[PDB]
DNA sequence: AAAGATATCTT
DNA sequence: AAAGATATCTT
């Protein structure tokens, strides 16, 4: 299938190269990598989609989820969203998007209405942590600022957690497990419906959550009480 | 340092473009449409120059560790106490920049800054201004499609191009003047001094409400000051 | 944790 | 505007 091939396809940057052949090495910022990984998945996401007859689309306008929207023109409401993410192993975790945007307002901050996607994949890259230029002839001497990239493709609701991944930028956090857990799909939600209900009703600050729920158990008890 | 720094950036930029990332196996990947990527790609490009010019003048240059301003710190070991902060920025085409938070180091000397705020005597913004616009190989490189066009660069003191409105809400950022690239190079800002910059941003409220009674702009700040900050 | 930094875009 | 999205990271 589209999913199996993609996973199959997905299984080392030297730096930015300028049109004059000079190569600037990467820096220590963890920022540079997340984007680097998108650039690396791009060709693959595309060759596989095409092979399967999907069209790929990236956001045109800013502040929009997801990195890649795959779909057939024939099946407009069976859209697939793919989001590239990465973090360094130091048990790993991810921020998985806002809980106050599109999941609460179907058309807020998403390239296509949320009800139009029937899958939300996360391709996660996991990795391990000279100020001069080089030429192609000396690629072998350029310092890599990370090693052991490992990746997995996995449905989002599956690895989603019950703790927010950020504060002022209200992000859903993922489970705080081992790479094998994301791959294997060991999560905490019974279903996607639960995943969504939990995050659609999550409050922003603890102060508002203490009177409602702050974890999956408390939420389930919250349902029992009558969502009151 | 300053004059040398810009001459270098001006010349190299008017003669060099980034085409994409390159792998350990020679495979070149074209850049993306992500605006946010460019702000870092220009940083990488700038590192060699900065290090080089700084080296001529006897400055040691340092980068931080996660969530710490600034991108580059320059100081002479014989004069550690006089640091130069350099923050790379970038944006597309009037232009506006977000110039960092107004609740970290400007209010608390050591919060989210590589060295105490009071150890720096200059904070320079090197701004990159551009216009928005397969797996390649070196011998193809010249014809790889870029996502920007007409990159310009200025080097200016931060307090100079700093504005009197927030550059962000939830993340409490200082916003620059919303002006043309020329006003940035010439320094046609709104603050009279650096202290008027510091004071204004240190007493600025996070919400319109709180400001409603205090001051929401440079004129109001100045009237506020006249009365004795009342 | 849980809140708020880092940084940039947007109505 | 001003406030709240896109992200990821650390206190
Ligand atoms: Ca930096
Ligand atoms: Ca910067």
């Amino acid at each position: 299938s589209l999913r199996s091939d993609l996973i199959n396809a997905l299984y080392d940057v030297c730096g930015i190269i300028s049109a004059e052949g000079k190569i600037y090495p990467l820096g220590s910022d963890t920022k540079v990598l997340s984007t680097i990984f998108e650039l690396f998945s791009r060709p693959i996401i595309n060759k596989i989609a095409e092979k399967h007859g999907y069209i790929v689309e990236e956001p045109k306008q800013q502040n929009h989820y997801p990195d890649f929207t795959l779909y057939k023109p024939s099946e407009p409401n069976k859209k697939i969203a793919i989001d590239i993410k990465a973090t360094y192993t130091n048990k790993i975790k991810f921020t998985l998007g806002g809980y106050t945007s599109f999941i609460r307002n179907n058309t807020k901050n998403i390239v296509y209405p949320f009800d139009q996607y029937i899958a939300h994949w996360i391709i996660g890259y996991v990795y391990t942590r000279s100020l001069k230029t080089y030429n192609i002839n000396e690629l072998n001497e350029i310092p890599k600022p990370y090693k052991g990239v490992k990746v997995f493709l996995q449905d989002k609701w599956v690895i989603a957690g019950d703790l927010a991944g950020s504060g002022n930028t209200t992000n859903i956090g993922s489970i705080h497990a081992h790479y094998k857990d994301f791959v294997e799909g060991k999560g905490i939600f019974d279903s996607e419906d639960e995943f969504l209900d939990y995050w659609r009703n999550y409050e922003r600050t603890s102060q508002l959550r203490n009177d409602k729920y702050n974890n999956i158990s408390e939420y389930r008890n919250w349902i029992y009480r009558g969502r009151k």
